[PDB]
């Protein structure tokens, strides 16, 4: 791809942080604490799962960023509206505001519904996520097999402002603590 002139910085917005998570003071890397991390409670946390948001908020334009998700065993990745759902039980899915794709169970998939599989021979260790706006498009990019396509989400209803989306997982095996990062331009 060629997409890479269109990079933006993203930032971390710990006010929409899951209670557990460990944002860095540069807010570019997030990580699950193993305990509640001593804040408080607001309207905008993502309760149920270890959930933010990018601070940056997307309305026109083109925009690219980069994740790196070494040693992770699970975490979604994508955008979604401003206005998603932040208590309680939902999908991932486009119905419900998420333009997503995840690692789960050693398989990656497309946060469709029904969701979709991907076909990924070189498992990577940094995702790239491009957002068009105006054409109703999310790509993501296999940055470590030479930025080959993994998925792409066409005649999105975005339907409202777009903020990057992170899910660090959880870590139930012991083997999921690594962080999600925002890599460098
Ligand atoms: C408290 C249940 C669960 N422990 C892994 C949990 C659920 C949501 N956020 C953080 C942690």
């Amino acid at each position: 791809h060629h997409h890479h002139h269109h990079m933006v910085h993203i930032t971390l917005d710990r006010n929409t942080a899951n209670s557990w998570l460990i944002i860095s003071k540069d807010r570019r890397q997030v990580r699950m604490g193993d305990t509640h991390q001593n804040v408080s409670d607001n309207k905008e946390r993502f309760s149920n799962y270890p959930m933010v948001l990018g601070a940056q908020r997307f309305s026109s334009g083109k925009m690219y960023w980069e994740v790196d998700v070494t040693q992770k065993e699970a975490w979604d990745l994508g955008v979604c509206r401003d206005s998603v759902q932040r208590k309680g039980q939902f999908s991932l899915s486009p119905e419900n505001g998420f333009w997503t794709i995840w690692l789960w169970q050693d398989s990656y998939e497309a946060g469709t519904s029904p969701q979709t599989t991907l076909h990924i021979q070189v498992p990577p260790c940094q995702i790239g996520i491009f957002v068009d706006y105006e054409a109703g498009v999310v790509s993501f990019y296999n940055i470590t097999d030479h930025g080959s396509l993994i998925y792409t989400f066409s005649e999105c209803v975005f339907a409202g402002p777009l903020r990057p989306f992170f899910n660090v997982g959880f870590n139930y095996s012991g083997g999921n603590a690594a962080p999600l990062k925002l890599c460098p331009l």
